[PDB]
């Protein structure tokens, strides 16, 4: 039962349909990763604050799996026979509420969910900097009240109740927001950053113990009850999307062109031109690959500007041999190429059985790397052993996981002797570092987005610098967060109005987080 | 260079030049209400969007290609005893080509047109309009006088094969439809004209074995650069589906499609039909699947464009089609979502390239012989409503012979013409019905609904601005009544352009009234 509800968390975390709208919206439009597709490019790549839009983070997480975890926390607490389930529970309401809290701010975490076990309506909003604390301190015990001579956890889609990786997890998570404090505490940072290192069970090592909810193959449907049904990947489902021909999830030139120009042999991993008259109106089946043509012919890509519609600007085609071929018995195809010279997401990441990205030993290289450059006390490697080693597995996961083509040692060797190296100044290195990290997280958009705030790195230009400045109706940066519920002044009040009071008196997308020293 | 052959040329060019019948479908089809929603459509005509490149293509496609050739031919043939009958078909073809011109221009170059072959003649005089018509029935009459069916072979004709005696019911008709269209300038001379047709050698047009109908061959669409020298296919019908036709396909006018629906007429679904086209050919009516008869039968509206609509605004309300969703599980790129598909679209039918060119036919005679008797002219022993109804017949009839619609029975035509196709009983009632019937009728003949719709003033029409639309309206709120010159005449032809605006006060509009036209 508390087993039972860790099950559905998980689920829920990728699953729901309705949540995973924010991902396309707002954060793949702020890293600068997909643009074109008319969600992301109305909602985050053009700064429409839609308080609903930003609402669904706050909304689908208190009502439903941080919820259930708290209220799953709470009945095992102080139970020397449920331990490990107790453990586990602690572990991922810490992960749910890293999410909330690097959206929004501050926010109910030491108060939540008690109304009815504990008759406590009216959850203050706890202060980020609190909410980090407690982060540390719940890991941290956790680590250390787990015991595999204990109970057993059955309803684990991550692990499969292996109480030794939940550790690992536990302590990378200690990782990673010990370096998302390193800014505004470099001490802390340093602190818990070497205490995770040391503590039971270590940190995620090498791909055997990555952090990666499994999910069904699912059929693609946008039906009422989809909206309720948890069993496949929801954000593959819209990066498949609702209205996949007129508009899939086309890339931004910003992360296009970081991949191409940089000789990444993830370019056209990540990436495909398709030609998609035939495709299905429910899955990427019967699409049709152009992209050697393209290069073959000469045909340059056309990847979208931060702001840009896939039909603003309209981009120059050309005249597609092989789909002339394809015509002579499929008549319904057109040989003219327009916008399908635009990069979109590739067959990979558009499946209902895509896993649900929690966090990777390729994450903990890249970690490791900045904190050895930052003279933290890490081990015996060196900062671009360990970067080359965070490169490799980020390179090795997309095939471990989505089915990508192998990359081999030459591919990887001619990258990372090239364009890849990892630089001989120390922002050179901390750019290198953050830039691979960005990379790597584009299967998982939260990560991305503190990552991409909290670095600094890549350094990404408002949409107004690439001219569509006339549509930036929320203002002209980059947003930093996103605005609380505007019902919770209505169904927490004193609260809410106090979390706004701390913020200086308005809830504003461009007011940075705690962890947030400046921003770009 | 054998004048035989440039009466082929030119017969093919009338409806076969891919790049003058741009103009029907962009002004034409739009003025007389007749088709709404293609982008072209509704953005030139329907929006009053006024373009000279647009305007300009009848004159320039007649005066460089078709009339131009056919005066050279009329010219050597002239006054030669053994080419009377090459020489008078050239002079009644040439009749009816500049008719287009003057009914779309006014004052136009005719009486001095088309030399240069002969020396330093350019730079032609606009012949008054007035004049020109008076000169239409001096050549028609002229031209009736001369054939001579034992005298030189005609035997480029694509019309009639040559048939002299059927000539000149084409030219006695079309004395006819000029007396008509000149009745409300000069009613007496009118009436003179119309009667003087009617007796002359050969008679008129009187059932359709006499239609004139310029023969087209079924040549497979194609919008390649080679197709704009190919006139040997209908280019209006291939406008109809067109260059982009799954986004822009013809939809019909509300002012039409009603027309026909709520008058209960048998042609409302011989003209129109709801298709969804996910699967249709690029360059062929193929594999649509029709949803006209599942619409009726779950009860969703048609929701045909109003003067100034695109398909996509006002966006309809669609439904879940039933043979789509079974279409879809063998054909999956198809959707059951049905949107845009509501909107009655334009027929298979009238989307072949061996679509007839409409010159004139028999149920227009019928129709100009109905409003003769009403006007009480002497046109013979037939009641006025007996003529009416024999033209509804031959229109409905029309379109089973020449376009494959299915047959309309005996008890169908009785039905229709005994209830809301009945003639009615005051003067105002029977021109409403002659007129709105010969709308209906001139459907495939842009250039002659058009004159006839400024001519009777039925149906009465209302601006866009009527439908809400008059926001988009730069070229002024009525709708447009001439197209203005070319602005290679004012540029290459100056003195002579500068004469015929002098006699429009200057101005050069498209608000201003031809002179046969008396109100608009
Ligand atoms: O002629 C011979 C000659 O030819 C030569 O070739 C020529 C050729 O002939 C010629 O045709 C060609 O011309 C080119 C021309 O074709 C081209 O046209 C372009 C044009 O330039 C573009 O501007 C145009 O762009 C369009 C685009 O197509 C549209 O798709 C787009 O539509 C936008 C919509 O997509 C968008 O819709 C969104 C809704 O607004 C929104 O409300 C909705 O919200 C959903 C949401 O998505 C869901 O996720 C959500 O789900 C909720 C959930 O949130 C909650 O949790 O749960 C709920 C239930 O529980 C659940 O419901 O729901 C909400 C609510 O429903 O999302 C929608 C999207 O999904 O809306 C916006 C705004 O309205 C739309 O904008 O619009 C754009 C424009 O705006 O595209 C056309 C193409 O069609 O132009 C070029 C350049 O001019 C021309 O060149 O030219 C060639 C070459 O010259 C030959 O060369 C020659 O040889 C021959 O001779
Ligand atoms: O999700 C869970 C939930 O879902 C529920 O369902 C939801 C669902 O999720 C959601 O997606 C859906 O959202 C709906 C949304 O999809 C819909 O979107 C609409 C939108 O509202 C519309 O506004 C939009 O309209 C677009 C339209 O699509 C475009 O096509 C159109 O494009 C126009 C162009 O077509 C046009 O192009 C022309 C060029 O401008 C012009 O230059 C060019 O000229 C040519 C010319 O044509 C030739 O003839 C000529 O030929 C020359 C010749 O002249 C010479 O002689 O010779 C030459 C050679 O020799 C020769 O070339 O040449 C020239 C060449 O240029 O012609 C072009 C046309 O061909 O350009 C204009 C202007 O730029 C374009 O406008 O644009 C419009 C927009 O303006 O469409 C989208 C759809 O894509 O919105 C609705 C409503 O908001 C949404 O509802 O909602 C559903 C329902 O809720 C489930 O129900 C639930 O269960 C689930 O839970
Ligand atoms: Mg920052
Ligand atoms: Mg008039
Ligand atoms: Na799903
Ligand atoms: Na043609
Ligand atoms: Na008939």
């Amino acid at each position: 039962d508390p087993n039972a509800q860790l099950t559905t968390a998980q689920l829920q975390t990728y699953g729901d349909l309705s949540m995973m709208e924010i991902y396309r919206n707002y954060h793949y439009a702020f890293t600068q990763q997909l643009m074109g597709c008319w969600n992301t490019t109305n909602y985050g790549g053009r700064h429409t604050l839609d308080n609903n839009e930003m609402s669904r983070i706050w909304t689908s997480f208190y009502t439903q799996s941080l919820k259930n975890i708290i209220d799953a926390q709470y009945r095992t607490a102080e139970d020397a026979e449920k331990v490990n389930i107790n453990s586990v529970l602690r572990i991922y309401r810490v992960y749910l509420m890293s999410i909330i809290t690097d959206t929004y701010g501050d926010a109910p975490f030491s108060e939540a969910g008690l109304g009815f076990l504990e008759g406590k309506f009216n959850p203050k909003y706890d202060k980020q900097e609190d909410i980090y604390n407690a982060f540390f301190l719940e890991l941290e015990d956790a680590v250390n009240k787990i015991d595999p001579t204990k109970d057993k956890v059955t309803g684990d889609l991550i692990y499969a109740g292996d109480v030794t990786k939940w550790q690992q997890l536990a302590n990378s998570l200690r990782l990673r927001f010990a370096m998302r404090i390193s800014s505004v505490n470099p001490t802390k940072a340093q602190t818990e950053f070497e205490n995770a290192l040391a503590a039971n069970g270590g940190v995620i090592t090498d791909a055997s113990s990555d952090a990666l909810i499994k999910y069904m193959t699912i059929a693609f449907s946008f039906g009422q009850e989809a909206y309720s049904d948890y069993r496949g990947n929801s954000l593959s489902q819209l990066l498949f999307g609702n209205d996949p021909a007129n508009n899939p999830s086309y890339l931004c030139s910003t992360f296009f062109n970081q991949l191409y120009n940089s000789g990444d042999p993830r370019t056209f991993k990540i990436s495909r031109c398709y030609y998609d008259g035939l495709m299905s109106a429910t899955s990427p089946d019967n699409r049709v690959d152009i992209t050697q043509e393209m290069i073959e012919k000469g045909i340059a890509f056309s990847p979208r500007d931060p702001g840009a519609y896939s039909w603003e600007p309209w981009p120059t085609g050309y005249d597609s041999d092989i789909c002339a071929e394809l015509a002579v018995n499929n008549p319904s195809v057109t040989a003219t190429m327009a916008r399908e010279v635009e990069p979109k997401l590739a067959n990979n990441f558009l499946k209902s059985d895509n896993p649900g990205v929690v966090m990777t030993s390729a994450e903990v290289k890249f970690l490791m790397a900045e904190a050895t450059v930052k003279k933290w006390n890490v081990g015996s490697v060196s900062a671009e052993d360990l970067y080359k080693q965070g490169v490799r597995a980020a390179i090795d996961f997309l095939t471990d996981n989505y089915g990508c083509t192998a990359t081999t040692d030459a591919e990887f060797d001619a990258f990372i002797q090239d364009k890849g190296a990892f630089g001989h100044t120390d922002n050179q290195k901390l750019e290198a570092i953050n830039t691979q990290a960005w990379i790597l997280h584009f299967t998982n958009p939260a990560e991305c987005w503190a990552n991409v705030r909290r670095s600094g790195y890549p350094k990404l230009k408002s949409p107004a610098e690439y001219g569509f400045g006339q549509y930036l109706t929320g203002g002209t940066e980059i947003p930093v967060r996103l605005c609380y519920p505007v019902l919770e002044s209505s169904y927490n009040k004193k609260s809410y109005n106090e979390a706004i009071e701390r913020m200086g008196g308005t809830d504003n997308w461009h007011s940075l987080l705690w962890w947030d020293t400046e921003n770009q």
